[PDB]
Formats: C-alpha cells, structure tokens, sequence
C-alpha cells in the first residue's frame, strides 16, 4: 500500500518499506517519489552548494539497500556523460530544472556521441534510469536559477564512469560526498 510522503521524513520512511527486500518495484519507487512535494525547510540542511561544481549530499544510507543524497547544481553546473553501475538510480527535482540528454552506450570503434533525446525535468518530476535503458549527462541550463535534485541509487555504488563525447571512451571516476546527513565532509 503506498501513501503519499507528508515530509522528507516520512518519504525516507516509506522507502525503507520499499527497499526491505531483495528486489525493487520501480514503478512503485518513482510514484512515491513524484508524489512527494518538495518542501525546500525539509531539505535546506542538506543543499550545500559549490560555486564551480555540483554538489552530492548524503542524506540517508537505505540501511544499505540504496543511497539517498541531494545534489544541488549552480547556474551552468552539469554532470559528464555517465553510467550507473548496474543500479537502478531515480532522479527528482526538488527546485529549478534539469536538462538530462540521454545516450547510448559506444561501440568500441571511437566515434562522437550522439544525443538520442533530451527532455526538460521540472520541479517535483522523478526521472529514472539504469544501465540498460543507455547513459545520460545532467545539466543546469539555467542563468539565473540554482536546481537542487533528490537522487536514489539502488545498490549504493561509489564509482562508475565517465564518457567523452568525442570518442565514446570511458573513464572511471570515483564519487565522493561534499556532505553527509548534513555535516560538511571535507
Ligand atoms: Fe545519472
């Protein structure tokens, strides 16, 4: 039975429900994602932000089963072409937009990648994607407006990769936390 998250608290309550077994019913985790309305006071200890470069705050571990962190992206501030490590990963707006153009994986033959689409995500829409569906960059168009996103990786996963659009190849990097459950980790 899935009700609808009253507050940051009772969504990350919810999916500790949805993530107590071996396996994960997307749908289910996409709608009780969506239908959480942002409420920027819930989320405020959280959105830490970078001047030259997005953010990855911790905010809940899953009790293992998957990580729950905010990213908070300056005017201008985009991710590389990436992967997700064979976890399923969900992505909701929590304020501003997000352009996600979405890729598909190389061939070995070096090449320029080209978008297969891109779409416009707005405040309080969840995204999902994972390694079989293809790879996607995430950027902050905007000028004017800072976005801060609500993402869930299932498994957690510390590293994957990164994709240059000129040729398709790979390289791993490896992610870190600018804060976790709101204290600053340097
Ligand atoms: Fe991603």
């Amino acid at each position: 039975e899935l009700l609808k998250p009253r507050t940051l608290a009772d969504l990350i309550r919810i999916l500790h429900e949805l993530f107590a077994g071996d396996e994960v019913n997307v749908e289910e985790v996409q709608a009780v994602l969506e239908a959480y309305e942002s409420n920027p006071a819930e989320w405020a200890l959280y959105a830490k932000f970078d001047q030259y470069r997005y953010t990855r705050n911790l905010v809940d571990q899953g009790n293992g089963k998957f990580n729950l962190m905010i990213l908070c992206w300056g005017e201008g501030h985009g991710s590389s072409i990436h992967d997700h490590t064979d976890s399923h990963c969900f992505l909701k707006l929590l304020q501003g937009n997000l352009k996600e153009t979405l890729f598909d994986w190389p061939d070995k033959k070096s090449n320029e990648m080209i978008k297969k689409s891109e779409r416009t995500l707005r405040e309080n829409q969840c995204a999902y994607i994972n390694d079989s569906i293809g790879l996607h960059r995430v950027e902050n168009v905007s000028h004017t407006e800072p976005a801060v996103s609500l993402h869930l990786y299932s498994p957690p996963f510390d590293t994957c990769h990164a994709f240059d659009q000129r040729t398709g190849h790979k390289n791993k990097v490896t992610m870190t936390f600018h804060s976790k459950f709101g204290i600053r980790t340097p």
